[PDB]
RNA sequence: GGUCAAGAUAGUAAGGGUCCACGGUGGAUGCCCUGGCGCUGGAGCCGAUGAAGGACGCGAUUACCUGCGAAAAGCCCCGAC
C-alpha cells in the first residue's frame, strides 16, 4: 500500500512482497494467528500485490511502442 | 314355609356385530409472489487483442449455485446512487 505507485516505476516494489507477505502466512495459520485478536489482517492486505498488477500491464506496459 | 318334580326359561359370551365418541403413515377442496400456455412491440450472437458449455477452482467451511481459478465474489475510468 498505497496507491503510491501511481507514479514510480524503477523497481522498488520489486521485493515490497517480501515485506508483510513473508510471515503473515505464519499468521494464515491454524491457532495462534488470530481468532479473537485482529483476525482481519491477513487476506484482508493479500491484494497486497492483486488488483494492483492491473495498471501493470494496462499502464505498465509502457515499454516502447 | 318346606320334601319332590318337571314344566317356564333367565345372566355371563373369552371374541364379534347395529349406533357414537376419540384416531393414523396417506391425503384432495377453499387457497398461494415465483413455475407452465397462446401473444403484442422491439431487439435479433462473439469470432487466434479465440466462442457454447463443462471439469477440477477463493472468503478461519465449501459441497448443488453468484462472480470469478489464482489479481477467483472481483480491479482503469466516468457515473448512478
Amino acid at each position: 500500500k498505497p496507491s503510491e505507485m501511481r507514479n514510480l516505476q524503477a523497481t522498488d516494489f520489486a521485493k515490497e512482497i517480501d515485506a508483510r507477505k513473508k510471515e503473515l502466512m505464519e499468521l494464515r495459520f491454524q491457532a495462534a494467528a488470530g481468532q479473537l485478536a485482529q483476525p482481519h489482517r491477513v487476506r484482508q492486505l493479500r491484494r497486497e500485490v492483486a488488483q494492483l498488477n492491473t495498471v501493470k500491464a494496462e499502464l505498465a506496459r509502457k515499454g516502447e511502442q
